[PDB]
């Protein structure tokens, strides 16, 4: 576990890399988190299927985090990154599974989040991720307690580890903002709800709109989830 | 049409009752707005089964929207007040059936904002309203285009005017907020998405919460629907 270098100041907005050894494997990571100066809560982003860490939808949730005093971090996904949405791809199965699967997943955001606590204190903590980064995210906050509350979405139990999610799904016990889109031709609406409907806790809330995998509403996905993980992260 | 002397100055809520006389049937309401001084948006509260139009959410949420600077009317619907949940009774169908249907209730409404509007000035409009309030609001939004946005839902097609619904669910194409309740017990999830599906409009979002229809969780029915009213009704 170390901070790699790959820095630079943002505007207001300090980015610095960093990369671990975690069970024989290599995870890059990227932090973002206010120049000036102190930021008490902070939110882990997952990716959604073919993109990586960095990809630039990550990077505007991160900056309007950043804006709201919440700090906030990703890793590169099994097989992605350094190591239309990628779950889409027929390779993309192969390149799960090689990465080490839910397993590797969980272990990999554990280690970045002992990490990053370590070196800027543990703080309120939240989970961020649509499509790759629920089948991420939903593993992770059934896993790991510091998780506070989840934003998760476009992802149903027919995904690629459909099997661990419906295992894991009942573990989930902290507040939910779940998005869905109803004309998804990745994820059926069906399968969307059948996930959302084994979410373990009470306090979780399903939001639906129109449109294809791709088309979340800008509303729904900047401000409408920003102000769900300021309003629920304390 | 006429104003019925039924006042009360409220705290700086000021209400006043009315009473229409519309196709040989006599129709009775209440308006609420603010004291002090001028109001520039208006909402009709269409009442939820087996109550009335001065129900106590409803006045509850009058009192929230008078708080915005949005004024409220209710009129009572078709065999109710003078004119759990009441589309829960066996005797409602023919209390529906008796007083109209779906076009008294239409003709109604519009008679009501009709009286409002040379009393008050036409202003921009919305609905609200849940259960017997969509199986009302559904209709008047798709019949009556003065009303510019919509918070509907605990309804679906297997509603007592369910064919009426779908039939005019394709021609409500102003913002419609949707709520459903996960464990509603005397609306079924799948019926109440199929109901949505039906809506014309594009900018529809729907929001579902677990629980039983009465348990609409109370920051999602008072703080979200009078959020969503005021930031979409201008």
């Amino acid at each position: 576990m170390s901070w790699n270098g790959k820095d630079e100041r943002k505007l207001s907005v300090q980015e610095r890399g960093f990369s671990l050894e975690v069970d024989g494997r290599t995870v890059p990571g990227v932090y973002w988190s206010p120049a000036e100066g102190s930021s008490d809560r902070l939110v882990l982003l997952g990716h959604g299927g073919t993109t990586h860490k960095k990809v630039e939808y990550i990077e505007q949730v991160a900056k309007l985090l950043v804006g709201r005093g919440i700090s906030a971090m990703a890793i590169d996904g099994p097989g992605h990154g350094e190591r239309t949405d990628v779950v889409g791809l027929d390779a993309f199965p192969r390149m799960w599974h090689e990465g080490g699967g839910t397993a590797a997943v969980i272990a990999d955001w554990a280690a970045a989040l002992d990490f990053i606590e370590a070196e800027e204190g543990p703080r309120p903590t939240g989970w961020w991720g649509l499509s790759m980064g629920t089948m991420m995210g939903l593993p992770v906050t059934a896993s790991d307690k510091r998780i506070k509350v989840a934003l998760l979405g476009l992802m149903g139990v027919e995904g690629v580890n459909g099997e661990d999610l419906v295992r894991l799904a009942p573990q989930v016990t902290c507040p939910v903002r779940y998005l869905l889109q109803w004309d998804d031709e990745l994820v059926s609406l069906q399968s969307g709800l059948e996930l959302f409907g084994k979410l373990g806790t009470k306090q979780k809330t399903l939001h639906v709109n129109p449109g294809k995998h791709s088309a979340v509403p800008t509303w729904e996905m900047f401000a409408g989830t920003v102000d769900y993980l300021d309003q629920r992260l304390k």
